[PDB]
């Protein structure tokens, strides 16, 4: 089972700057605690990781995932959740399970933050949690593949 | 360990009314599915719930957790969420963590429920994973407070 | 045939108010008015009154609809149907018609008095017509569950 | 005691446009409707119709009143009563009941639709309860006039 | 098969006033123009053509169509567009296909003119290639009926 | 010299209701005060009035002026000052001075009378000082028709 | 004479939380500077106090002051003044001297705080001098009770 | 009989600046076109002039009008009409007409131009005239003197 | 103990205009109240007084304020509260405590007298006491310099 | 004489998703039927195609259009429209014909999509004619350039 | 060649201010810091400072200019920037470059602030620079000066 | 001291654009300016130049100016300086003074070019002085480096 993360524009320089919002934690930090969560709770996933800061990246990314060996996409996509409609429209057409991650709380922070237009694409959004909310989202993927799978071989039957 | 889980308006009526935002599953049904998840995971949680059609109920209770047998709420405040700011004012008094949990995405439906003055408040929000969302609530909680103890003594200490 | 009627916050203060817009009529006289006009009518029909400045008995009592000895609810929410999304959810999920009720026409107020949260949940509105406005939702009920009732038996036949 | 009733755009169209929101009843049909009212409460109340799709003919007829053979009005302005301060105005200058109708529940459709000016003018307003909603306005107008002519022969003798 | 072209108001001034944005030809000329495009295309096609500035006139002409020698309709409804909820109904109801064309692009030109409700309920929206617009709805048009025609003898006999 | 007099919807009932506003002096008697003036002042005027409740008029109208008896317009558009597009179109393509009147000063009443679309189209605007309005236009008409023709026969000459 | 005191939602909480806004004062300590100020000032004024989170209970309260041991009202409707149009209504139905008293400057807060319609339905409001506010109200109150007593026996006896 | 006329700020460069709104006619030669027009007419007018690119001084001298050799002033408060409540203030204590002028029509420019604080205070608006409003204004002033003294010596003898 | 009373524009024609919202009371008589208030208190308060129609001279005496005979400021800044950027900044560099009084009830007037620049920059906001609302100023004046004292001598002897 | 197409994000996923709003039909099959329309018509023009969902590419490309092989340009930037200010610049300085084309009607749609900064830098808009609308972009594209042609030797010989 | 520097309200209590925003340095101290930056580059450069908290004051400055000795400004309006339209005028006619500047970064602070007027009509604006700011001014005047020089020899000479 | 040189879209096609705004200069001809003001300025200055059409490079670049060779940055985002905020996040994370510059008034153009986020972020801005506003950015540059190592070397010291 193949998990695809997608990490937005400036989330490379996490851990690096500003530790009011963010604290200490690099970005290979918060991948590597997604790892061990994996293994630990000795779940078949396999996780891979992708970080840019263009717009166009990520749209190509998300458009590679249909082509399916990906079952689901966990994505923060930083300051462009309230700008792109470009990845909102890109979402929509995944045909597959998308998760909204973000750090901070952004029903805190200035009002150009307060609107996701991904976030309304993407099935559910987890905000504010810092690195755990990465670790929240893998369970609540892990949670639904399984619920689909477990949904659609039984109704298949029958 | 002491969580409160706080149920807004109109929740008692779930499960029961419109299968399409909702599905199938009563507020007792979600109450049980946290009890599981605390006893299989081996977790020292005892949960107490709580619903009212009330905001002043909610209120009341918010405040009586700072006498604290509680060390964190659960807390989906449900229509309130968008219209009350005293709940969101009981809650940055409380002196504990918070986490708001909507069943639904609410950055997807109507307008005037795009805003949550409470999640503003709140550490976290978790929205549109359905029941689920309850136990990812309870994943966040217990790391927090797992994390502000190892904190409290190991810096208390030196 | 039993219809609830729920009255609003200040709604027992009539015969008292601003002479103006509201006369000098009371509550009591109000729900007189609708028992003679059931009467003078020969409509079948038992009426319950219950009025209240809390939101959460509104809610609560739209809630208690749904174990269905009535199967209308005529409501002037007062004041709380330009801010209560949670009494317009409830209406939502009453699943029997809900007529609302305003004394003064709202769309010739103030600004904030113009938009009703509930009344967009309703079947229907009627402003304007004081106490007379009352009786003319009583005839549209009466008129509604008689149409809902021969459509009911017009196709469990066929 | 001779009532006008004035019909704004499309309303002539109605029986043949959307199925869901209007049904599938006509103009003829609802004047019938009314009249079967009249007839059957015995209310000594001469009935003419008028249907138009031009603001100014609806301004036309509401003048005519005053050269009053007619004591009120009952308006559906349609469309006409989002955007027409004209036919609002000349409405104030009626100097007769004017009651507005409408089959649909505008506060539930489009935010253009919302607004009435018209009905800001008009003593009263009734929306959402499709053809039954002119019969109601019959049975207020009714009402009106005979409360209105105890009142001009109780301050004549004093 | 008659597609009926509607003119808005002003529209009969066109070529006699202001060159900047119009330019040099007259509303006479432009209804030559489309002629010489179907006797050219040597389409079996006949235009029937009308200008006016009345609303209701517009409402009228659209409600003609129903009762049907038209096939469809092209329409450039002047100011119209931006204020008129009553044509825009009117379209909705007509129940054919209906193209909405402008000489100019009102996306560049004064706020007030940026909204079209009239565009909004038609099939397409062609702005901004001056009389040339027209010719491309007549193609269009008559590519829209070929299909309808085909897919309507070929959906019936399977 | 003629000029042309168009008054706009309800302005007919005007003199015969609402004191407050707008006195006790009817259509005709403003148009007669306008008369008085002319032949007093021995002015080569020649007056021609219209009044209509149709916006479609009032634009046919004003394109008649273009064919030019006419030298100028007074115009009062009423409630269509505020909502007609149409009508401004009209008055930008008159190619004479058109000025706007109005009986009242509409930067004081409701907040929907402070535009005027129209007025930002006239050389001039006029407000609040009731039938005495109009002859401070006649006033201002005959100064700049007397310039422009100084003007134009001064300048044409060298 | 009768003053009652209401308090709003959290206010109870007072004292206790966040000393940077609302310093180091309980509810309990204010009451009794109040009564401290009128036994040292030597008036014949009784002090009766009362604080709820509850909406409802705030207007049920305000609604037994009409019956009336209670010559007037101080009230810090807490985060209700900027949300309850149901309060503001009772306030005006109460037809007795209201001052609304705010701790801090809601005009230097959040946006959401600046608006009070409970505000708008007082005689006065007094903002941002902590505790003190509050005997400022009771000075105020005091003095407008004497005044209308004067004035009640003056103006009777001419 | 005293008339007060009170020019705003940089009208003193008027006539020295920008020929396309304004033209090349200096403040003193509209000073003295209002003289001709007043030694013209054979009026027993007598006009003070003043002007100021001060808000405070235009306030002042129309607080010396009060004690009143004067009956009524005419004012163009220039950029001051969009921006000052103070004047606006002032104007509505003065207790005497007072007709606004702008040589501009207001309507037509930037949007930060088309209030007027000022002019909803004045009994009268005339704008786009240029030199001209200001005689239009005198007449209009003159006519106003005179109809309220008739008015009052015929009123008051009986 | 000088205390500096600056009173804004047109509160010098207080008393003699407008009876409605502002009584019959001369800003002269306001004065004496104080000075009475001061004296039978028997305060060591010296009052100085200043009223002024112009901005720039209101900033100017705040601005002296600082070369400190002056230990506090009460202030009306009259039409300008809703304006004055510049005054509100005057009073956020003054350094001590300003109090800003208004006769009315400003929340309950026009939309635009809703906001105070002024009263954001201020400690405390007094409105719709008449001129009562001047003493209770002077009584929290007074206290809030008793405790600075107290604080001043305390807070550098531990 | 080429003309570039430039199509903008997620157009490539057309066809194969959402056959409600976009229907059957891949970006492939939409440059065959425009390649059939230049063949069959017969018109020398050479179409060179081009996708992207890179805002920088699509500036990049019509940045190379002014070195010019390149008449014109046909764009659809799809979700850009609404959003990209540099794009609407690139073709403003371009100084070539630009058609902008929407395969569904961006009027009819949320109500972040009514917006387009781009097509107001555009010559003329299409929209809502699904893959057809690319033909009439070709159509109008030929005859601008005819024009052109033809106006410029026949400006120069003049 | 001589240079005006405008310095707005508030501005003299400079080094007396917020010390986080303005540090500590006086409206002396940068008024020496350009004289030096004059003397040190041997500028032919006459610099006349100026400052007032009177809006009226900069008007007649700005107006004194244009008898003109000056041949620049350079304006800091300060709080003026967001609320005169008065000295935006008077800039607009002053008929020579004007140079805005601000300390602090007027885009990073109050909504309010962000606007400029005054801005809008200089040549250019400098901000966040501190006093800094003032001696990039004085270069750009310079250079803006010696550039309109040559250009004004080089086209008084063809 | 190394000094990076960021160009943000469209500006490479500088010296082809709109000739009003823009002149006929080059991005080229302006990186020469800025050489040569090195040079003759003896400022020991390394330039890097670097223009790109794309959001992500912008974004790259000042993420690698954290590798920190460079100890400012010089920035003319371009149109993303109204959209990007992304970019913005990018220069609060740079820890380096970072200056943006802007060829163009742009608070005096279109609504949508007045906000920059980026600008926001800088600590300084400056528009409408074309090319120069380069230079004047260099010297501000120097100064602050200057201003800034002399505050290192006076604190490591003490
Ligand atoms: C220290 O550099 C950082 C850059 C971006 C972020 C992520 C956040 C961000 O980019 C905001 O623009 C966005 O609105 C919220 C964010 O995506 C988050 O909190 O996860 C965190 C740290
Ligand atoms: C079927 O009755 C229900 C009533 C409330 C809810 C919860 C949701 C709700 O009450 C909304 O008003 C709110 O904005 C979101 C909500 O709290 C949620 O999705 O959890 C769900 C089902
Ligand atoms: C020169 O007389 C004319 C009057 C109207 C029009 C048409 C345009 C119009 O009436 C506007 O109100 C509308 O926004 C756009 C318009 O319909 C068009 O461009 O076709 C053209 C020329
Ligand atoms: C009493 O019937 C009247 C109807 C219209 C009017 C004219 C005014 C009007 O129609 C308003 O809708 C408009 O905004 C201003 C008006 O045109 C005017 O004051 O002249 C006056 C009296
Ligand atoms: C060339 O200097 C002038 C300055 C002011 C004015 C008057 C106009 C003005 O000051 C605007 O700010 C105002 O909005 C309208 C104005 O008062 C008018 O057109 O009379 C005319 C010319
Ligand atoms: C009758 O002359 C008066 C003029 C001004 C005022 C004061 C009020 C005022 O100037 C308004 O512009 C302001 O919004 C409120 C005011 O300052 C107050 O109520 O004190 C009172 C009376």
């Amino acid at each position: 089972m193949k998990i695809l993360v997608i990490q937005g524009p400036n989330l490379n320089m996490l851990g690096h700057r500003d530790p009011r919002l963010y604290g200490m934690v690099t970005l290979d930090q918060i991948h590597e605690i997604m790892q061990t969560f994996v293994k630990q709770g000795n779940l078949d996933v396999e996780l891979e990781f992708f970080q840019t800061n263009f717009e166009g990246e990520i749209i190509d990314k998300i458009q590679e995932s249909v082509g399916s060996d990906y079952e689901g996409i966990i994505i923060n996509p930083g300051a462009f959740s309230h700008t792109s409609i470009a990845i909102a429209d890109a979402i929509m057409l995944a045909g597959k399970p998308v998760i909204e991650v973000h750090l901070t709380n952004i029903q805190a922070r200035e009002e150009f933050r307060k609107n996701s237009y991904t976030g309304a694409a993407c099935g559910g959004v987890i905000m504010g949690f810092g690195p755990l909310g990465y670790n929240m989202a893998l369970m609540a993927m892990v949670n639904i593949l399984a619920e689909m799978k477990a949904f659609q071989e039984a109704q298949k039957n029958n």
